[PDB]
């Protein structure tokens, strides 16, 4: 990409404060995009905020994307300020593994709205603003659940898959009208979150936390845990004009682990 | 198959009144299985099982998938009848085709609930007597929605989308414990239901059904519709003890317009 | 299948004397399809056909399925007897499993020769008088390496995907021409065959032959190896009748290790 | 210049000197490699070097990739000049689409030979360079053609379907070993090459060039041609070293067309 | 949510 690529366009990225979200902020912001970072904690979002205002216009905004009516304030807000928004990355995700017959209404619920419920209701409220300007990018951060199948996490995998579905009927939908939709799905992926869950087990099996390490980047053919940067090289690769003929597919990047077809 | 091959076996089937799963209810039948036939209307319902105690014990059950509070009583009258129920057809059905834009969270919620949630309840219900058994098959008819995607049938297709995500995940998770689950794809389907659409649109641009009937068989390649019969034939393939290295797959039953793998 | 069986249908397997072809040989028998099976050895040939003459007309041809001129001529022998193919099953497989560097033109050419080019020219041999009749089958035995990479099988994998390939534009080319095209593709199955490979990769990893055999059927989410009948109830399955609707599909018989969509 | 992300990377072309070869070396060209690019005409290979020395250190190799020691030779040429090789783009093709029994066996392997055969022998001469480097890139430029079938292009089907399959073995096999194995699959894209298919279907159907040109373009969602640039676009994305989690991929430039997954 |  070339360093003043995306310059006027506003791109809204939930799950922004950490991790995944983080990374494909500080891609979007070294491309020129002005940035609405959403996240459920003021804590690391401001930070993430003041960090990336050298390279670009940023601003943050703390909701819960599962709540309708805190989504569509926040998102009246950040067009306020910013104009409409022309790239949209919904990066919100919620796993909870346990045997299936242990799955309440609830829990099965849960992973339904946070995984797909989510992302509708954001392209739902963003869409028309896209339709008007005659270009968008709709990017589904989905994952390898979404492609493939995990014991123990069907509810993830049922949600994980449907928000691939609805990824390849909107991207139809939309073919004549400037906006293409797609879904990048990462494996396991090294990120503050899952040092700490590696740190934990690590530390109640006496082991070592390279050896824990280990049993995580298993499924990765590579080795290793895919870095978070990767996920965001995929995704301002779609923003170019030059990905317009990427529509309705599904990037892993897992190193091999789901070879997509 | 043979013709006693399926006899003393409980098989529950669910939107067994009409169409498709009327011919799974059919050819279960004539296999020997023992039915439990769910239906939301009693008209059909009735009439269904009257023709079909010439082939074997039927039992006819009214009730919405939707509501758990009258399945979870709906199951323990069926099981109290026939015993636990060793193969189960996921086979409930909505779709409402309009612009993405259109589609408020009640219409949206209602497409995740028929086709996703009811198999996920009635699983949930009925996998504890497959476990105690050491066998079983749990088979949910989804559709091509689940496999590719459609302009105008985002929610459909998120939904069925995520009814193969269900398959895959907890195929691996069953694996080892004698139950095998898999999906069934059908693409257009002979039904009353489409030959209703396929008149209403004849009577509506001045047409024969049978130029309209080509609109609809056009993404089939093999120029016509899928029988029910032939959903049916890939349903009861299934339940056969042969069959059993048939595990998290999605079989297309639609004369190549989606062609797996 | 008994109300439409294979009666009065001519069907010709490939690579029929011992393992998955021996079991589907035995299976279209068992459904009165008239067979011509063919083998490189005289020897496990000729007690095949004697032992399948108790259930159908059997006959046995020697030849190598990599030269043309053989299969040019056993064709002719082949349909002088029985009349034209309605059911073809390409059942011809090599692997030689290496480095990809360690794989000479010689051994390059024989995969691509044995796992594909065998079913071209037999398929170009036999269609014309499919295409006469207005019925007829054609069905290919790949393997989840023609679905999905295995590091050391590069030549294998190219040639199965090619399978894979030449099923999927066959299938519509021949839509509606009465003639369905299908792949299966099974995982490690329990044969002679298998033994030979087991050995071979023990040897180049100095590994145990048992522990191979367990690496094998760890791949398998059963824990077991697939069984030759399991392979050929898959194929008997799709020469009915109501197995019109199966067109251009890549069935895998592997317990859940490639999960098709 | 301002682009020096490829700067001192040895990148190989072939098919190059027109169309998607020619758009792909021009996008590596911008990005700083050194290129060798291999065609069969000295013509347009010399005007396309001379242009793209503006941004680059270029190089024209004139060979037949089906010949393989002439390739050798090449192959030893290039490396003599610029090192050995670190990105290697197999773009060498060949489509001549008729009905199946009109494919004699020179045919069908030139069908093979081409689109499949020329990326082993490449990649078998330059994958020593790139182990012992501890970096590489393959990138196969296969088809819409080697994910899905298209009636009267089989032979183009079954090549392009193993070069997917090559492209999958080979990127589990180098996955530790800092080389990835990816493929693009571009759609109708928008070349003199395509103009000749156009005139060739034409010409065999009794129709007029222009309806054929709307015909494919119609299997496009998005209403239009693939453009060279965007097929292009694909490639230079994998060829940093933020795209090493992309391994095993194919990655489809066609609107929408073929949906991967 | 430092705006601006
Ligand atoms: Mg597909
Ligand atoms: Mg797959």
């Amino acid at each position: 990409m070339d360093p003043k690529s995306l310059v006027g366009k506003h791109a809204l990225v939930t799950g922004a404060s950490r991790g995944i979200g983080a990374a494909i902020a500080e891609a979007l912001a070294q491309a020129g995009a002005r940035l609405t970072l959403v996240a459920r904690k003021l804590q690391d979002l401001e930070e993430r905020v003041e960090r990336l205002r050298a390279w670009t216009e940023v601003q943050g905004e703390v909701g819960d994307v599962a709540d309708p009516q805190a989504m569509e304030s926040l998102v009246h807000r950040a067009q306020e300020r910013f104009g409409p928004v022309a790239i949209l990355v919904n990066n919100a995700g919620f796993v909870l593994t346990a045997p299936f017959l242990e799955i309440n209404e609830e829990l099965w619920q849960r992973h339904i709205e946070v995984n797909l419920g989510a992302a509708y209701r954001l392209i739902r409220l963003l869409l028309p603003g896209m339709l008007e300007m005659g270009w968008g990018r709709i990017i589904n951060i989905s994952s390898t659940a979404g492609l493939t199948g995990y014991p123990y996490a069907v509810p993830y995998c049922a949600a994980k898959h449907g928000l691939i579905g609805l990824t390849r009927a909107l991207a139809l939908e939309l073919a004549q009208r400037g906006i293409t939709v797609n879904a990048i799905c990462p494996g396991f992926t090294d990120t503050d979150l899952l040092q700490a869950s590696v740190l934990r087990v690590a530390q109640r099996t006496a082991r070592a936390p390279e050896a824990v390490l280990e049993l995580f980047a298993r499924r990765n053919p590579q080795g290793r845990l895919v870095r978070p940067e990767e996920v965001a090289w995929a995704v301002v690769w779609l923003c170019s004009e030059k990905a317009a003929a990427i529509n309705g597919q599904a990037i892993a990047v897992a190193g091999g682990e789901v070879m997509v077809g």
